[PDB]
């Protein structure tokens, strides 16, 4: 049939979309910017559609209901029908693998820990050993699964702390847990992806930092319904991108370029 | 040969695939050792095929012939119908992508500088605005393209200066371009991956090292012909071998420091 715009779901989570000055009478994509709003547009470009930014209704990543067995967040999107595209930092995992469509990574990380300066803490082991600091994750993403599925030693020993933890440690969104890092003293630390770590480190007041080596090694994908035609032309597009230098052009811009924390 | 087999295309790369000691007086895929021959073994075990470890004829990763339009290496094998998938330290790249599959990857790596150690070079740039040492890439795979496509000036003025150099800066294999390293007086440096770099500083003779941080960011994938029906497989046992933590423990086993430079 003939051309129709292309929904693309995404997440107000930044540097990747944020609002842009002035958004208040500004309409359509033009309310928004960042390192997905620019990707967005050149995986358009390159693949010859027409796109409308669509903020995720309920501001998650994506997570299974283990009772109702339903996809919430950008995943369910897709996985429904409500959305033709996701342009976000949605990392590749196993379970989302089995019900929606991935291109290759364009950005390539793992999880981290964020301190505020001065927490005596090094390392996932430190965190496991003790109990003064607490320390959690965001929730209906794929770091809460891993810590809830891993199987190595100090990864389950802090699953099992975290999952009882009173109150809760988990965050319902990154720049909560980024306040509780900055607001607790040194008594809370939050695991989240490489990437965001990196990112907060070069935001005013400069006042938390990323330790110890990640985690594991994972990638962030552009995801498609299950068998989309889509998914194919998208994915070179990624590669081609990537080959080009344009990727890491973009991540310098909104990391390294605007960063707060001088030079 | 045998009904129900996979054919498994890889390529003598250590510590990826490597003859075990007395192999001569082994048969089979007991032959081979490294990180790659565990791998197949784990693939084929989630995946419930029997398979045959083969090494690539030609020696190579895979690229097209400008003139014949002929690829050769791992990738030619696959697109030939010769194997059924290949299990190696193959890139993922977009020429590749568009005429075989690949499972998202097992390693992430980039192009790096190994230098002779004492060599007055810190970054590419650094490589880009001298003349005195020499440096290229291994022939027919992803690190040559890399360059010859660049439109980034450093990378640009790179290629232009190896793609005329005489005698020639490539080599055959990634050992040759070890070898002369070692053997130039620092007055070679050889770009190549990260993961084989890192490798090789930590081994006798001790005499090379990383410089500067990676070009790029990449992966490498498991390959299969398009559309074979292998592949969706393949893809959902390298996700479930990363979130294990197997993967991280067969490259920590195959790049264990045994203490050959230094304290270990
Ligand atoms: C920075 N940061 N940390 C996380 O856990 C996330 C979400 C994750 N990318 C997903 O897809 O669930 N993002
Ligand atoms: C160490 N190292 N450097 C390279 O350039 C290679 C080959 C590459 N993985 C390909 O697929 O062509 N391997
Ligand atoms: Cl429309
Ligand atoms: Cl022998
Ligand atoms: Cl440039
Ligand atoms: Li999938
Ligand atoms: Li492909």
């Amino acid at each position: 049939g003939a051309n129709k715009t292309v929904v693309v779901t995404t997440i107000l989570e930044s540097p990747y979309v944020m609002m842009k000055k002035n958004h208040e009478m500004l309409e359509g994509n033009e309310r928004y910017e960042g390192y997905c709003v620019d990707l967005a547009a050149e995986i358009a470009k390159h693949c010859g559609f027409k796109y409308k930014l669509t903020i995720v209704g309920d501001g998650k990543y994506g997570a299974r209901d283990a009772d109702t067995k339903i996809w919430n967040g950008m995943v369910g999107e897709l996985v429904y029908g409500k959305a033709d595209i996701a342009i976000a930092p949605l990392t590749i995992t196993l379970v989302r693998e089995e019900v929606i469509d991935f291109s290759k990574p364009f950005m390539s990380l793992g999880i981290s820990i964020m301190i505020k300066k001065g927490t005596p803490i090094e390392s996932a082991e430190d965190l496991s050993k003790q109990t003064e600091i607490a320390y959690g994750t965001l929730d209906s993403g794929s770091t809460k699964e891993f810590f809830r599925r891993s199987k190595i030693a100090v990864f389950d020993k802090m699953w099992t702390y975290m999952r009882s933890a009173e109150p809760s440690v988990f965050v319902r969104t990154t720049a909560e847990g980024v306040a509780r890092v900055r607001k607790s003293k040194g008594k809370y630390a939050y695991l989240l992806e490489s990437t965001m770590n990196e990112y907060i480190e070069q935001r005013k007041p400069c006042d938390t930092m990323k330790v110890g080596g990640n985690l594991d090694s994972k990638g962030y994908g552009i995801a498609t319904p299950k068998g989309s035609s889509l998914g194919n032309a998208v994915n070179l597009a990624v590669l081609k991108l990537n080959e080009q230098g344009l990727l890491d052009k973009l991540k310098n811009k909104w990391w390294y370029d605007k960063g707060e924390c001088g030079s």
